[PDB]
């Protein structure tokens, strides 16, 4: 009933920098909040843990869950490859907003961006199923170490995920 909450605790260069909550909004995208939830506990057997963000635009957005190519070209979602557009009630309404990458329609896997900007062209596209709770100032840090291109001046890394509450 209560939405679930999932933390991130980030690393630059292996070093720590602080803590991103989510809330995932299971009410609205209970699929896609579940595969989300799943992969940062890593309860399927694998997941998010030790990840990174391999594409970082600072004024948009930062990628990742690219568990098994780390690049943006892979992941899988804990159905499989990949799954469907669950629904698009959720909007991609400003900074925090917690959204499917893909590659096409229908094509979910594990790949998720933390927008730093609103991305409303996004809308109807891209599955939006959480946000930014705690920590928005960790993600404007992360942000930081992007660059337009997406590539990182440093290793943004998942040193630890879960749930919490
Ligand atoms: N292509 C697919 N096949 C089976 C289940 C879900 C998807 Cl997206
Ligand atoms: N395999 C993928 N999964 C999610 C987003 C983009 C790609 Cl190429």
């Amino acid at each position: 009933m209560v939405n679930p909450t999932v933390f991130f605790d980030i690393a630059v260069d292996g070093e720590p920098l602080g803590r991103v909550s989510f809330e995932l909004f299971a009410d609205k995208v209970p699929k896609t909040a579940e595969n989300f939830r799943a992969l940062s506990t890593g309860e399927k057997g694998f997941g998010y843990k030790g990840s990174c963000f391999h594409r970082i635009i600072p004024g948009f957005m930062c990628q990742g869950g690219d568990f098994t190519r780390h690049n943006g070209t892979g992941g899988k979602s804990i159905y499989g490859e990949k799954f469907e557009d669950e629904n698009f009630i959720l909007k991609h309404t400003g900074p925090g907003i917690l959204s499917m990458a893909n590659a096409g329609p229908n094509t979910n896997g594990s790949q998720f961006f933390i927008c730093t900007a609103k991305t409303e062209w996004l809308d109807g596209k891209h599955v939006v199923f959480g946000k930014v709770k705690e920590g928005m100032n960790i993600v404007e840090a992360m942000e930081r170490f992007g660059s337009r291109n997406g590539k990182t001046s440093k290793k943004i890394t998942i040193a630890d995920c879960g749930q919490l509450e």
